[PDB]
């Protein structure tokens, strides 16, 4: 169905899900002139100590790790959020040149890529049930900027060769998240949608301050991928991302500050 070429990119995506146009979509640009810090958000945690990856697989528009969600074994709480939120995948989103990658940007400034590590809430029994909900789905977001490597991504860009085109996946176990988090937790969160169709809004956003450096030659691993299916023509998987999309009414908070 959808993509992010010309013809079935982003623009194209509101006639088949008309929430596209929504008054909460994601993602958005982050003024830091006009986020301002909120006292009242409580410290936020991250808890991934126990968690366990399953596998690894190219679905045609990125590549998700995915995770065992049967228990608390990774999870994410306080800051903006009301209860337990467990840690269902991770995936990123990135360019064709450096300047540009990122979903949400600061200031306007775009970065390299992001990272987005996808929670939802316990309240709601499962994933399928929550993505239903205002408040089913907690997505932390982390920029990645070109520079020095990231030692707990090498695991990921190590596998990248077997899942090239897509459909294509891969057993991809005791992959620990925690080495894909920069040292600050400080962040930005607001009331938002999933990035891509059916680009439900069901998630409080947590976008980390902090960016993590990547190397050039991981970042150019993820530019080998491919959108197409074994033997269809080639097409580069770049520029995967959706640009930011009306604040409308809505308040973007700082936890720092
Ligand atoms: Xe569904
Ligand atoms: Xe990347
Ligand atoms: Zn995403």
């Amino acid at each position: 169905h959808w993509g992010y070429g010309k013809h079935n990119g982003p623009e194209h995506w509101h006639k088949d899900f008309p929430i596209a146009k929504g008054e909460r979509q994601s993602p958005v640009d982050i003024d830091t002139h006009t986020a301002k810090y909120d006292p009242s958000l409580k410290p936020l945690s991250v808890s991934y100590d126990q968690a366990t990856s399953l596998r690894i697989l190219n679905n045609g528009h990125a590549f998700n790790v995915e995770f065992d969600d049967s228990q608390d074994k990774a999870v994410l709480k306080g800051g903006p959020l009301d209860g337990t939120y467990r840690l269902i995948q991770f995936h990123f989103h990135w360019g064709s040149l450096d300047g540009q990658g990122s979903e949400h940007t600061v200031d306007k400034k775009k970065y390299a890529a992001e990272l987005h590590l996808v929670h939802w809430n316990t309240k709601y029994g499962d994933f399928g049930k929550a993505v239903q909900q205002p408040d089913g789905l907690a997505v932390l977001g982390i920029f990645l900027k070109v520079g020095s490597a990231k030692p707990g991504l090498q695991k990921v860009v190590d596998v990248l060769d077997s899942i090239k085109t897509k459909g294509k996946s891969a057993d991809f176990t005791n992959f620990d998240p925690r080495g894909l988090l920069p040292e600050s937790l400080d962040y930005w969160t607001y009331p938002g949608s999933l990035t891509t169709p059916p680009l439900l809004e069901c998630v409080t956003w947590i976008v980390l301050k902090e960016p993590i450096s990547v190397s050039s030659e991981q970042v150019l691993k993820f530019r080998k991928l491919n959108f197409n299916g074994e033997g269809e023509p080639e097409e580069l998987m770049v520029d995967n991302w959706r640009p930011a999309q009306p604040l409308k009414n809505r308040q973007i908070k700082a936890s720092f500050k």
